[PDB]
């Protein structure tokens, strides 16, 4: 089933999800299907639970190829609960990113090139990984999301913050 | 004749316009004529000549009853050139803010609440006053397009960023 996307200016992306505390549920599972079904709906590369307004350190993520990005590479299908992430590196990188919380718009936005981040398969397995570039700044994306924060503040040069359609910065 | 109104991201709103030369000029006239009309059009409150996409240090602003407010005070109909500003106090104050140039979003904003501005009429007549409240704020608003400024460069607490139709903030 797919869930509304729910914008910014939203009071609950502002807030602090509580961990995920049903693994291996039916429950999480339905969850994180409808999760996967609202993101690529919308042609998404990340989905974070609280964007479908569900208050839980939840998220998904990945695709063979973007609509969106395009020539990103591929990032696996993820969906990962309860994330915490480590920088491997202080390199910083800037990229494009968007949200499905704010359509039509895009920014350049300074990232950790490499992380790890560790937490849980639905099923309860653990997950823990190392990622760069694009890969990395999904989940670093995403993860701003579960502890209330968007991308707009993260923005160091406003000169590239616009509408997908109007921007032709580098 | 009613312009298109330019959208955050065109290079175009990121510039710093020349100072107005043609004072009392029939083009002049003709010009701000038709930012009264646009900006009219879209129910705006100030409209700053480079969000039509000409490159000149002009605004106007001014409305009875506003749409978009509601309940701002009345502020004169006033086509200014060549605007420059000073505060008056150190004294900062939070409003809404909204621009044409990013429909459907809004954000509160820190703002001198007590300025003095100087510039033309367009029959080159001089103006100067001293203004406060919702009046100084978009003529600060106004001003920024003219040195390629836009609103989002200026928010402090980017809890209060979001579309118009979503917000619940006070």
């Amino acid at each position: 089933m797919i869930r509304d996307i729910i914008r910014m200016g939203d009071k609950r992306l502002l807030r602090v999800a509580p961990q995920v505390t049903n693994l291996g549920s039916a429950e999480l599972h339905a969850l994180v299907s409808d999760m996967f079904e609202t993101m690529g709906a919308a042609h998404g590369v990340g989905l974070a639970a609280p964007q479908i307004a569900v208050d839980l350190q939840l998220m998904v993520f990945g695709f063979e190829a973007s609509e969106r990005y395009p020539e990103a590479p591929a990032v696996p299908l993820t969906a990962l609960a309860n994330a915490q992430i480590e920088p491997l590196s202080d390199e910083m990188e800037n990229g494009w990113e968007g949200c499905l919380s704010i359509p039509g718009l895009r920014a350049v936005i300074p990232r950790y090139r490499y992380i790890r981040y560790r937490g849980f398969a639905p099923d309860g397995s653990p997950i823990e990984r190392e990622a760069e570039g694009f890969h990395a700044r999904v989940v670093q994306h995403e993860y701003d999301h579960l502890v209330g924060r968007l991308y707009p503040s993260r923005i160091e040069n406003f000169d590239t913050f616009g509408f997908d359609d109007v921007l032709s910065y580098d």
